[PDB]
């Protein structure tokens, strides 16, 4: 039994359309769906082709990593898109995120095929196929597309990426079905005052089934609340199923004390410290004591200070590239996460600015 005249079903994907400079990445997202939400990163909603689907350009990428870690986060297939000679600094930058996230689900769009040559783009991706060789991207399919709609083989490909994405999403429905049998988490990613009906937030459900009318908290804030509805693409639902993107009134809260990164669940841990079991980058600097990176883990982010290095439970003072290692960390705000939730570390001033993933001890 559910709310409505029809069940939404379980047709949905949120994809993240990510890349260098000049790869065409938001002339892709603004063709597959309409323009909607809009803040560091654009959402583009296509809910009118079968799959509510959700696409999320990273457009303040390469000036900012959050945009491409929110983007992520929030998504579950990503497409990474690379111009011909696109292989540059960013796009190497990428392919280290989506590796270090361990993001399962992707598909690589060599944009702008109206630019080059068919023997071009072979040549790109055999290079590729051994760039991607031993990461999460290795068996990605590698799909030539443009969108000019002026051009000799106007938008060949777009079809092709469709069609990958559908499959791929058919992949992770079966993959967040699993989820549901777990208590529900909720990652806010805007929240906002709505003329007539209050504090709402848009979000994606992480794990189990979100109800409405729902009485749990919402973090760091640690506050209880009722979530008052649910909408799915503008329609009031009874139940919100992991991986659905949401928008939901919530009773008890103010927008305004809400940031990016809160999380709706009955439990979360709180803290401003970290001890994390981590593996460092291959392509990063050692990390010392007492040098400041910067810490993802949600939808947050926030300045960290290592405090002390271990390994095999002895401190050492550095732990260099391509190693394991534990990092305690301090930082100032509090965060909210709970063990499952991988960390990412960063040093915002290097060229390849990630450095390490690492989980809770
Ligand atoms: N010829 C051609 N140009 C494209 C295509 N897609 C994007 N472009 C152009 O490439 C440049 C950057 O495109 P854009 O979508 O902004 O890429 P982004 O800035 O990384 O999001 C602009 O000139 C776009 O109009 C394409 O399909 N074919
Ligand atoms: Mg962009």
């Amino acid at each position: 039994h559910s709310s409505g005249l029809v069940p939404r079903g379980s047709h949905m994907a949120n994809v993240a359309i990510i890349g260098t400079e000049k790869s065409g990445r938001t002339s892709l997202a603004a063709n597959l769906g309409k323009k909607g939400t809009s803040s560091d990163i654009t959402m583009y909603n296509n809910d009118k082709e079968g799959r509510n689907m959700v696409f999320v350009d990273a457009h303040s990428y390469p000036k900012t990593l959050k945009s491409l870690i929110t983007a992520l986060n929030i998504s579950d297939i990503a497409v990474l898109c690379i111009p011909p000679q696109g292989l540059d600094a960013h796009t190497g930058e990428c392919i280290i995120a989506l590796d270090l996230l361990g993001f399962k689900h992707g598909i690589i769009a060599l944009t702008r095929s109206d630019s080059t040559h068919m023997h071009a783009i072979d040549e790109l991706k055999a290079k590729l196929k051994v760039i991607t060789s031993g990461t999460v991207l290795q068996d990605w399919e590698c799909i030539s597309l443009n969108t000019n709609k002026s051009a000799k083989n106007p938008f060949e490909g777009v079809d092709e990426l469709k069609a990958r994405i559908n499959e791929v999403a058919e992949k992770i429905e079966a993959e967040n079905a699993e989820l549901n049998s777990l208590p529900a988490r909720i990652f806010i990613d805007h929240a906002f005052n709505v003329t007539g009906k209050g504090c709402v937030v848009l979000g994606v459900v992480k794990q189990g089934i979100s109800k409405d009318k729902d009485k749990t908290k919402i973090f760091p804030l640690d506050r209880d609340i009722e979530i008052r509805s649910i909408q799915s693409h503008d329609v009031d639902i009874d139940s919100a199923p992991a991986g659905t993107r949401v928008g939901m009134r919530l009773k008890n809260v103010q927008a305004k004390d809400i940031e990016r990164g809160f999380i709706i669940s009955d439990k979360e841990i709180v803290t401003t410290d970290y001890t994390l079991e981590c593996t460092v980058s291959k392509f990063t600097k050692k990390i010392e004591p007492a040098s400041v990176l910067h810490l993802f883990v949600g939808l947050q982010s926030e300045p960290v200070r290592v405090e002390k290095i271990l390994v095999d439970g002895n401190e050492v003072e550095e732990a260099k590239p391509g190693s394991t290692c534990v990092l305690e960390l301090s930082g100032n705000k509090k965060l909210a996460y709970s063990k499952q939730d991988r960390f990412l570390l960063a040093n915002l001033d290097l060229t390849q600015r990630f450095a390490a993933y690492g989980f809770s001890k």
